């Protein structure tokens, strides 16, 4: 179970990134940081020809509110993205035609200051879509839930033998899981992007959400972003 039913338009930063691995689409999050720059999780994009990924955006629902769709992406941009271990699982999109921001369905994430933690025992927004190859259109609707950070030590304890950095957050709530298509999917306080989700499959069982840092990566971003 993941989170409640949302419009689009109390979290306008999401975005579904849409890839193409082995001829079938798999869909992640993503967040807006403007016209031209779209924040996702590496894991989804790393090795794909970016020609194919579409960036699915102002979406309610992936199937009944479909949005807009920005085939346009022409970069991938890495930081140090670790394969085996899955450190630096941060991604930036460049697109060479850009987003119809309307400034209400689509709106672009502030970002925090450079190495922003949020605070523990507080409370972040995150948003997405879960999972793309299922068959019920619910299962396709814009979801969101507050989840309560917890404490990072504690939280790299029980994943045990699974290497987190130095760069993430964990957070939790009870009764409420991200799945692997949440990986990317923007990690809110107010309308300040903190987090990128990563996702574990191996992960075990009761295991908290782990978030990539946005602020461990923010002056990288900034360096981006200026490009256009």
């Amino acid at each position: 179970k993941g989170g409640e039913k949302t419009d689009i338009k109390q979290v306008p930063w999401t975005v579904a990134v849409r890839t193409y691995p082995g001829e079938e689409s798999l869909t992640c999050g993503g967040a807006i940081l403007s016209q031209w720059f779209v924040l996702t999780a590496a894991h989804c994009v790393f090795d794909q020809k970016p020609e194919t990924i579409v960036i699915q955006y102002e979406s309610t629902n992936l199937w009944e509110d479909p949005g807009k769709s920005d085939p346009y992406v022409s970069h991938v941009y890495l930081s140090f993205y670790r394969q085996e271990t899955m450190e630096n699982d941060i991604a930036i999109l460049e697109l060479s035609r850009p987003l119809k921001l309307d400034g209400l369905k689509s709106k672009p994430a502030k970002l925090p200051d450079i190495e922003f933690r949020p605070k523990t025992g507080s409370d972040v927004l995150v948003s997405g879509y879960g999972d793309g190859q299922t068959m019920d259109p619910k299962d396709h609707d814009l979801k969101s839930a507050q989840l309560t950070v917890v404490d990072l030590d504690e939280c790299r304890t029980k994943y045990g033998p699974i290497f987190l950095s130095l760069q993430v957050f964990c957070a939790q709530k009870v009764g409420v899981s991200l799945e692997s298509g949440d990986a990317g999917d923007p990690t809110v306080q107010q309308d300040t992007l903190v987090g990128v989700a990563a996702y574990f499959p191996k992960r075990p069982e009761g295991a908290p959400e782990v978030f990539t840092k946005v602020g461990s990566y923010v002056s990288w971003i900034q360096d981006i972003i200026k490009k256009k």
